[PDB]
DNA sequence: GGGGGAAGGATTC
DNA sequence: CATGAATCCTTCCCCC
């Protein structure tokens, strides 16, 4: 079993310096602007030459201004890099059958059957690395190893534009010394309910029992925790598919008004039935962003698909128990679809 | 008791 | 100052 994960470095901002070279060497800044007021939003992704100043992705564009008053901001364009990233992807499937579409920018090869070693392997890491640098000018990052996430910290260790394996043999001591934070998967969130139990390591989950660990971080992330330190994680590539489908927007001002809020989230269906193109969910969900940053939803399924009447008109019943059922105003209001038929 | 699904939230990338 | 989606978790709930 060997993997090959590929990984785009900076990709936004390396698409935008594509598009435009005379971009390249200075620092470019791919944001989101909310509308809200001069410069507000936040960060999307950053060049290299922007992050080396602590510009990166999620501080608020003001933030970045203060840094770097210099650098070029340009407004984030999903739709372009998405194409981009298609086309991309549809070179790396001729490396192999047994391809998974990670994200937008990430991607698994299992080229178990394309090679026979690490050597092969690390050799068709820059066979593809060229191919893809020549076509679409784009650089990425290439690990390699046993399973996919080692191969995924592996490129980790190894951007940008690098390449890095993992033999078993490092596996083993990586198993010993990598901070369990930095393993895939592992946010702060549960970085932290870790060293609380002692845990600092991918190996001290086996000095624990696991009904605390299941306790603790949950019956899912315990074995897959467990499995990785026990060198017996084994996950095969698959085919991911979409499950659903949304768009949310952020609101000029926070609102507690129906008739204020209704345009954005209507503006938000209009959009997702657009990308639902031909498909048609039987379930909606109302996703809505409070004034503190809070995340609240209701929803509901139905034994039929949802035309988009039905979808408008249910809509409000959602917006309006959340009102109902929340005090706070709405910062961002927006929609999600699932279940297709 | 336990399957099976639905709803609302928690986490992560 | 704060911008899409998968997976997992917990709580219900209907039910045989
Ligand atoms: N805060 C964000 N807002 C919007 N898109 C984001 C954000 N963070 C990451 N992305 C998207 C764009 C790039 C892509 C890569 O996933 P991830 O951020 O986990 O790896 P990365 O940091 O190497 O990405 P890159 O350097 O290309 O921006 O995810
Ligand atoms: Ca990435
Ligand atoms: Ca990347
Ligand atoms: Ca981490």
């Amino acid at each position: 079993m060997i993997v090959l994960f590929v990984d785009f470095d900076y990709f936004y901002a390396q698409v935008e310096e594509v598009l435009n070279p005379s971009l390249k060497g200075k620092p470019v800044v791919v944001c989101v602007f909310s509308g809200r007021f001069e410069d507000s939003g936040a960060v999307a992704t950053a060049n290299y030459e922007a992050r080396k100043f602590g510009v990166k992705a999620g501080i608020p564009i003001v933030e970045a201004k203060k840094i770097l008053p210099n650098a070029v901001y340009l407004p984030m364009r999903k739709e372009v890099y998405q194409q981009v990233s298609s086309r991309i992807m549809n070179l790396l499937r001729e490396y192999s059958e047994k391809i998974e579409i990670a994200s937008i920018d990430e991607a698994y090869l299992d080229i178990s059957d394309k090679v026979r070693d690490y050597r092969e392997a690390y050799n068709l890491g820059l066979e593809i690395k060229n191919k893809i640098l020549e076509k679409e000018k784009i650089t990425v990052t290439v690990g390699i190893s046993k399973n996919k996430v080692f191969a995924k910290i592996a490129a980790d260790m190894a951007k940008p534009n690098g390449i890095k394996v993992i033999d078993d043999e490092e596996v083993k001591r990586l198993i010993r010394e990598l901070d369990i934070a930095d393993v895939p998967g592992i946010g702060n969130i549960t970085a932290e309910k870790l060293k609380k139990l002692g845990i600092n390591k991918l190996v001290d989950t086996l000095s624990i029992e696991f009904d605390k660990l299941k306790g603790m971080i949950g019956e899912a992330k315990a074995k897959y925790l467990i499995s990785l330190a026990r060198d017996e994680y084994n996950e095969p590539i698959r085919t991911r598919v979409r499950k659903s489908i949304g768009r949310i927007v952020t609101m000029k001002r926070n609102s507690r008004n129906l008739e204020e809020i209704k345009p954005y989230l209507f503006r938000a269906i209009e959009e997702s039935y657009y990308k639902l193109d031909k498909r048609i969910p039987k379930a909606i969900h109302v996703v809505a962003v409070t004034e503190d940053l809070d995340i609240v939803s209701r929803g509901r399924t139905f034994p039929h698909g949802i035309s988009k009447e039905t979808a408008y008109s249910e809509s409000v019943k959602l917006l309006q128990k959340i009102l109902e059922e929340d005090e706070r105003k709405i910062r961002r209001i927006g929609v999600r679809f699932s279940k297709f038929i």
